């Protein structure tokens, strides 16, 4: 598995609600998190196909 797979989630900096969608590790899924516009890291896809995809 990538390694930007077990990266934690993370809402950034910005001033956004953005939905994002990461690969939590621990459980195995992709999940929604919040995201501020700005910043993160590699842990942060747009839509869910992306994560199972990338993570899965």
């Amino acid at each position: 598995l990538p390694s930007l797979c077990y990266e934690p989630a993370d809402s950034g900096s910005g001033t956004k609600s953005e939905k994002r969608i990461y690969y939590n590790s621990a459980r195995k899924q992709c999940l929604r998190f919040t995201y501020n516009g700005k910043g993160g890291n590699a842990n942060n896809f747009i839509h869910t196909f992306d994560c199972q995809h990338t993570c899965l």
